[PDB]
């Protein structure tokens, strides 16, 4: 239903949701009654909102960029490039004040123009050796 | 330029590789000068037919399935889930004879109608976690 260009435009307020550290953007991305996969996280937006927090808490100089998009029907699939540098707790991580850079890639369902849900792999490995969790 | 049917296709034959363990489906999904991103593995298709053959003697009851796959023009987006029980070493972790399932998505680049290239991610530390290593 979205034209490329509008996903391209949603990508673009996701990225820049992290890179400020502002949730507003997501409110131009995200839908309200978002449905983050893990049960521990919040229903809604407010999930999502919740983790840009924590990111800008726990994340120095945070870069999130877009390596990749592919668009078809009701899903965008984006491949990204997440880095920074660790002085917070992150997924189980004590505080390292180390440098990282891992990829994702999120697979996102478009409901209402918005991105309502979304599937995901990172590599949470290469995460955990240059945060020295791991040898 | 490949239809999407065209791709469907190609995708069967790629898990069919993984689950009967023959390395012969991958002459009819992946170009022969297959790019593996990892450059410790060999250039061509010969470094996926290896990997086959890795898979395919470590694994036992191995099960790959196609959980979504959006496609757009020379792309691909296969996720995936593998599965099954390891036999075998698998990336250094002895043969603990443990189940495992565990997620990836893989991101294809066609070029003369089948798959040259890939970026992926796989939930590694997820497989490390079932087989007992971490």
């Amino acid at each position: 239903e979205l034209d490329r260009a509008s996903v391209q435009q949603l990508m673009e307020h996701f990225l820049a949701a992290y890179n400020e550290g502002d949730p507003r953007h997501l409110d131009h991305c995200l839908h309200p009654e978002y449905r983050h996969p893990n049960p521990a996280v919040e229903r809604g937006i407010e999930g999502m909102r919740a983790a840009i927090r924590r990111w800008a808490s726990t994340v120095e100089d945070l870069s999130l960029t877009l390596d990749d998009l592919v668009v078809e029907g009701d899903k965008a699939v984006a491949r990204m490039t997440f880095s920074g540098r660790q002085v917070g707790p992150i997924l189980g991580i004590p505080a390292s004040g180390r440098r990282f850079s891992v990829g994702l890639i999120d697979i996102f369902l478009i409901e209402d123009g918005l991105f309502a849900q979304h599937w995901d792999e990172m590599d949470l490995l290469g995460l955990h050796r240059q945060l020295g969790a791991l040898p």
